[PDB]
């Protein structure tokens, strides 16, 4: 997957999102560094959270 800066994924209108980005899984397109900074847990740990909780965490962080 191509990576995009946190600020880009947070502050881009849906219609302006790069075509390769799944708007429901923006976190997958963060660099490993940015993912760690934002969520503070491993990708695997995050993916093991119930989907509703993943989404709720993402909402505040601007990544929903």
């Amino acid at each position: 997957l191509e990576t995009f800066p946190l600020d880009v994924l947070v502050n881009t209108a849906a219609e302006d999102l790069p075509r390769g980005v799944d708007p429901s899984r923006k976190e997958n397109f963060l660099s490993d560094e940015d993912f760690k900074a934002v969520f503070g847990m491993t990708r695997s740990a995050f993916a093991n959270l119930p989907l509703w909780k993943q989404q709720n965490l993402k909402k505040e962080k601007g990544l929903f």
